[PDB]
């Protein structure tokens, strides 16, 4: 109809209720489920769907062997109905590639997929299910993007890309697209020293992205974007409640404009909702591996370098595998506020479970409640032994 | 379009004709059919569909082992086209949880799923396929609901929940929702001493629910709701034709305001149509197990403590497994009256058929005819031996 | 929109072109295809689809054992997209039963399914996908109907049923339905002595049904219906080109008002287009079994007792299995005439191929061309050996 | 809405970006994927889909044995969602036959399928999913057509057929259809000596077809059609950059009006975009087999007999199997120009990989970019060893 505008503020997050779970690995043990990774969730005005990077093979198929690898010519961004698994028969291909982002602007959807060899990748921007724009690698080193939904405001949908080293300074750009065409792009500015896989959400005409400093930071970099002025700033979450993984143990004071040191060249895509006292952080429970997952209310996390949790909710037990996590919201829901949501990728197989030769995942996602709901844990649920 | 209003009375029930049967277990022996239980049927203005609680695995899948269990993080309310089986590929997830209800109000559908551990469950009310309201456990003991469709009138859709003991007095509430939001809730009142899994239907602006007294009653409690005044009453079916299972043998006089004694802490979800002489009761044939199923015309069953059958129809032979049963009607059919319908859950596997490690079911459903139709029996039809 | 009216005459049939083929048995050797029989084809104003009586199991499934049997509680009328096979995932159940008919009246579709034991069957008439009317067995001996599409004119859709003996005189009725309700019914009149499984089509406000005299006739009975007056007549195809199976060898003169003798108590559902010189007859090639299939132009077959072929076209070789055949036309096609069409059921398995324990079929269908097209044969194509 | 008119010119082709890839053979190793060959891509105003000639069996099915053969009664033109594989469950049959073409005219789609024995084939033209016209073989020798999409302009959709010898002069005709009816047909004229499988595209009211001279030419014949005048001309691509396969090595001067000699009676369906300096040619890398695939910018290839490449892009490595290739464009995209696209059939199995008994393929397709994008190779990706 008309372009959606971020006119509402976030609803108060007093807890998280279950939104979707596909039990993909369990079900795929005996049905035609595609092997995937790098999932996310994104809504259209009339429907919300699961998204992910297929590996171009079923889990039980012999080609599942080797799916731990990230970039092949057999990957593609696919979407499928909420809480269903990604099967060969219900998965809709949005585009071909090994890194992506996607978002609806109110009128139609923009999907971006990047493909290519390491030194010659290219992004192709699709809008209304047609290819519209293409961007060639600028640093010749794995051009890559969010791996979660982008956000739009009055037709403008900013997307953060990175090209160059993952263990050194790199060339990050914020592109502002409208109807799949480039209106403008900027180099990253601010104090964030390295950006990877941004998780974004919008409220009251501002887009907040919580990303990953793969190079040095265990605290998360944050990019706040003004989609009207088409400008942005960057910093780190000040809080001592560190949210990357692997990471050092929590200090009593964090860092606002530098990476918090202790762990280099590694990290996991994650997210957060930064809204004054209504601030919640997601992180794996383990400081060593992609294990477990919890949500922590850390009032003023972004700006208070001594902020510590005041409430919390466990999502996945530390005795269960987790993985990537990101944000999305249904901007077309009824009500006066935007209900914060997120998904957690539950990785199974390699590298942690090497008795099988594949790597895949299932998805669990939650949204906020203004109630103070009882909590439960949500594991993948599959028995690797069955696959042997 | 506009909210549906219960303006018609029931059609005269002279017999029952076959409406839907999915042969799920038979078909699932060699195709991707989800393991389910707690099925039901519910109509939208333009389509009627089967519903059930998936177990998050196929019947032939190795994860089918253990599906006798009731509440896991892998369950979800799913719906699929009438008389098809619930397959991995045609099943639509309405919400995540291990207890549910759902109904269309004329404009859109409300679905409710409860999930959580035993002492910390929570219901989340979905409307127009979006989460709208959440209710936290009030008694911290398996918050649970109908397991069959709710009914709406002018936007108001009452739902009966129970929280607390299943073998003692508990905290039952009647919630009145409108567009997924709570307008009001009451504690259970009347003479019903314990309520579990209500089966409901509406006619001439009154909603009748036949439930289950798991604690002491072999006769069924009944909750009649006024969705305009948003008030209700409760009593038991007076008839000596006892309809719970397990149950004592039929007496010559029943009880109107107390459970009929003889069997404690057990029962099966069931239903009835209470309409003066046009009154029909469903019950298993066996007084000992979920075996067989028959419909009995017991004029004035609700109010006459000596009422006995005047007509009958066998649905499932006592030599075949049955299970839960509930009511639904197509409130959007043509005609001057509402045609009473019901479904019977045909449980296969555990606990009665323990040579297999799973528990699932198929569905058979009938609707009334003003004709006096010949009868046939409708078993599940699968051979357990094939699954070994 | 508006009720369709049979305002056109048939197009000139100079040959038959391929219309649809599903290769169901071939494909089903390694995919989830339902076992079926008694197929047909029927069009809606915007789509034409294949129809059949499922057996409630896949071909490779263990429950396929025994599918030679005709009436079980596991059968249902299903429809699916033209030329696709009937799979567990794309098949839409129209109703439950072991005998059926279906037709679109221009506004919506009427489907009829009969179920029950031999002495207590009942038909239930569905309209706009809802149950509307029910008819109880009148002779208590396998109430049964067409097994191919009915035809409508200004809302009136006549259907021929038979109840009683298949090897003696029986009680055949012509029902005239409108919006799923009975307007009127007649007993069979005319000279046809026994009616089974009528194949019908309409043109210029007249409905012609070519049926099967299972009792004594090797020539086919024909019922012509006036859907406005709601009256009919019956006779036999006069032609010596006998079209039932099994059958005696062709004589030089046929019979107009009596069964042509030579074979008792057996026959196959078949059809014909009776239109003066534009008359074509379908029949198996073998006079002994459901083997092969050919179309023969026999000018004035209905009324000329010495009529012999003037042109012909082989559809299936005598070295391939055939089965039932019936008529349908797309009454919503462009043009000034109705293009005659038909389908042939290609039965595989039992009883002729007993190395397998199942019985199923695939479908091939053709429509007429005003061209004189080259011919090809269209077998099922599956290798039974593969199923062993 | 209204008939589409070729009002735009081609966009400048500076490189090719990835458009679609279905990874069919990989995925089909463990899921219900139909065996196919002779694929292509074609767009409707609201969707673009993959097309191909199914073999009426899955790849893993036992009937896959023998699929190297070209014409059987089990083949059919099927279409399915872009980048999905052709599965038994998502494939839509357009018509029955072993040679086809299809195109949307703006209002609805025309599909053509030819079937029959070698000496008695016939084409049947479908429009709006209904059969409309039929054409009988004129030379009684494998009537056949494009195997890729046709193109329409103001309702007129020309199609090139060939009937007669594939290794000698034959009878090629250009038919001009409108709403599935024949407006006119011509015999082939010009200097092209033999025409097989034309690949076409349209721009500024002219339709260009790059075909295959199976008889003598290693350079490609080209048919340019005026769909308004309904007239055409024919010649060969003048360029010494030979694009058929097998073929001699490139000379320094090509031939404009005769086949370039060196290889007889063989060839592969291919294509090209002939647009002055914006001219690109596709060809296999190997001059001996259907191996590898590259795009070469050969300014003025059609008219300059000494034209050599000025830019290039590898699509498939010479160490990977390729096959047929053809053109299509989305005539309903936004923008001021038509973006040239093409697909490459990646054949697997027989005859080159004879350890398996089947022959199938997967599809990769690209479209042009005005950017100078980095290149990657796009192989089928399946391991034949897995199928053994
Ligand atoms: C039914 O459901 C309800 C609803 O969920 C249940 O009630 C919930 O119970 C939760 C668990 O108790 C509770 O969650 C906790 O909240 C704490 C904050 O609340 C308390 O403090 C505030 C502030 O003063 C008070 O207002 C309040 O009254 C409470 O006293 C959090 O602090 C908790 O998180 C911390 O502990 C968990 C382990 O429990 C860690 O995993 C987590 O990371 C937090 O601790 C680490 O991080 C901090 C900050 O740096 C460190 O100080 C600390 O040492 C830990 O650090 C180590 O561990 C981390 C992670 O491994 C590592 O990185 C680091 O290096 C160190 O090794 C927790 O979130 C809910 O708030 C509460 N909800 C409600 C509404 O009440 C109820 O129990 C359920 N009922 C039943 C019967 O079960
Ligand atoms: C073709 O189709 C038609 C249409 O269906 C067939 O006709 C139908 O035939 C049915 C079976 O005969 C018949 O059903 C019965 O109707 C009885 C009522 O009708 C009779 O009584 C009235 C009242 O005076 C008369 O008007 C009427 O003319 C008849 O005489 C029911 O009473 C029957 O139910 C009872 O019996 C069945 C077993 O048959 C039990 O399973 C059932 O539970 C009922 O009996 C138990 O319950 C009562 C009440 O408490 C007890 O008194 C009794 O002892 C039984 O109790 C034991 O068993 C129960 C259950 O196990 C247990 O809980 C308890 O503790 C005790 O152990 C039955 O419903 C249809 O009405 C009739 N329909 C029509 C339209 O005619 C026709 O036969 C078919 N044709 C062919 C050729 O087959
Ligand atoms: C390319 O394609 C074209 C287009 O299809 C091919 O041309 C077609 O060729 C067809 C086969 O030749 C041909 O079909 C036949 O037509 C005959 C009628 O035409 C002839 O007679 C008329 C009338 O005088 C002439 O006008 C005309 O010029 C011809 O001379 C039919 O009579 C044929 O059917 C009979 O034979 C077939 C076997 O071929 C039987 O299966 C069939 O049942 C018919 O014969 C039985 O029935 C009759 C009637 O009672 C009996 O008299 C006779 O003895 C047979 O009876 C026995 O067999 C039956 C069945 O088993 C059994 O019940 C009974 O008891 C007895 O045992 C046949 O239909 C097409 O018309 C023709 N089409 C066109 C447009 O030309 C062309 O060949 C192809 N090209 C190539 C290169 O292959
Ligand atoms: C990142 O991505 C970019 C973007 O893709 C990469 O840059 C691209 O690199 C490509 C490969 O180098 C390049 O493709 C070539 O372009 C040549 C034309 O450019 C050159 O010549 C022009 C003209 O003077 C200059 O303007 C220009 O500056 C260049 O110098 C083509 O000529 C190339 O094709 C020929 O070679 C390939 C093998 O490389 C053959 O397969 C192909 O068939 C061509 O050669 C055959 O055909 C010709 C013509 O008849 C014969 O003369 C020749 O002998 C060969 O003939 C034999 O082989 C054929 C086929 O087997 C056989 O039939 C015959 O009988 C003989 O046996 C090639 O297309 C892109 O243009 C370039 N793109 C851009 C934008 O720059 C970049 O490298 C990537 N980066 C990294 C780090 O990898
Ligand atoms: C088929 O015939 C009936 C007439 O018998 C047509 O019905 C008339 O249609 C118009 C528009 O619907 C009404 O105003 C008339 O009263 C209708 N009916 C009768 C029964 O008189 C019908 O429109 C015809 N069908 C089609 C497709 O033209
Ligand atoms: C393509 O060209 C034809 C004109 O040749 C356009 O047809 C005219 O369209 C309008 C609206 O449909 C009619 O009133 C004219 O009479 C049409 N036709 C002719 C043949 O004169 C057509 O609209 C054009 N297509 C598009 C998408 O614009
Ligand atoms: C931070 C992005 N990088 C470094 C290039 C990664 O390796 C990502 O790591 C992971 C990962 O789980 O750590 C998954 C993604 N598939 C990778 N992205 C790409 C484009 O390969
Ligand atoms: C009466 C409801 N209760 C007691 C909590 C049950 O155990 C139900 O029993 C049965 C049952 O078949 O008896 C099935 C339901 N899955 C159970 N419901 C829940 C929420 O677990
Ligand atoms: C002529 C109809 N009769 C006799 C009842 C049949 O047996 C039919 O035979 C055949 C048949 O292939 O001969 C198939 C049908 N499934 C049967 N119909 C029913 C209702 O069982
Ligand atoms: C050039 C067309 N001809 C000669 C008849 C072919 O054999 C084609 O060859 C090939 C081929 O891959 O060479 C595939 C097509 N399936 C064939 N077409 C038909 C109609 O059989
Ligand atoms: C395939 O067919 C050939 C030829 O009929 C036969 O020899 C061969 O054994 C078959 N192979 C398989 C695997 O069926
Ligand atoms: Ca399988
Ligand atoms: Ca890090
Ligand atoms: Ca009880
Ligand atoms: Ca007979
Ligand atoms: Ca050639």
């Amino acid at each position: 109809r008309d372009f959606n505008n971020l006119t509402k503020g976030l609803c108060t997050i007093n807890s998280w209720h279950i939104y979707g779970k596909d039990n993909a690995v369990r079900i795929g043990e005996d049905s035609d489920v595609l092997v995937t990774r790098e999932p996310y969730v994104s809504c259209d005005p009339d429907e919300c769907r699961f998204y992910a990077l297929s590996q171009g093979t079923t889990i039980r198929g012999k080609h599942s062997n080797g799916t731990i690898h990230d970039r092949s010519q057999y990957r593609a961004l696919i979407s499928w109905p909420l809480s269903s698994p990604p099967t060969v028969y219900n998965s809709r291909v949005e585009c071909i590639g090994w890194s992506s982002t996607s978002c609806h602007d109110g009128k139609t959807r923009m999907s971006i997929c990047i493909s290519g060899p390491n030194n010659n990748a290219s992004a192709v921007i699709w809008y209304n299910r047609r290819p519209v724009t293409e961007i060639n690698t600028w640093a010749r080193n794995i051009l890559r993007t969010q791996e979660s939904e982008c956000v739009c405001h009055n037709g403008v949908c900013p997307v953060v890309f990175t090209d160059g080293s993952a263990t050194g300074p790199a060339e990050t750009r914020i592109y502002y697209f409208k109807e799949g065409k480039i209106l403008k792009w900027e180099p990253l500015a601010g104090t964030a020293k390295h950006i990877e896989e941004c998780s974004c959400y919008g409220e009251r005409a501002e887009i907040t992205c919580t990303c990953k400093d793969n190079w040095q930071g265990s605290n998360r970099p944050v990019i706040r974007i003004d989609p009207v002025a088409m400008t942005h700033t960057s910093q780190y979450i000040c809080s001592p409640v560190l949210t990357d993984n692997p990471r050092p143990n929590d200090p009593t004071v964090g860092k606002c404009n530098d990476p918090y040191p202790g762990n280099n060249n590694n990290g996991v895509k994650g997210f957060s909702y930064l809204d004054g006292v209504n601030t919640w952080l997601g992180r794996t429970i383990s400081i060593a591996s992609r294990s477990g997952y919890e949500m922590l209310k850390v009032p003023n996390a972004l700006t208070d370098d001594k902020s510590k949790p005041t409430q919390g909710q466990t999502i996945v037990l530390n005795t269960d595998w987790s993985g990537y996590s990101g944000s999305f919201m249904d901007y077309w829901a009824e009500g006066e506020c935007y209900r914060a949501c997120f998904y957690v990728e539950l990785i199974r197989g390699r590298p942690k479970e090497d008795k099988v030769w594949w790597t895949s995942n299932s998805i669990v996602s939650m949204c906020s409640s203004t109630e103070f709901l009882g909590q439960w844990d949500w594991p993948d649920g599959a028995k690797i032994e069955y696959f042997l």
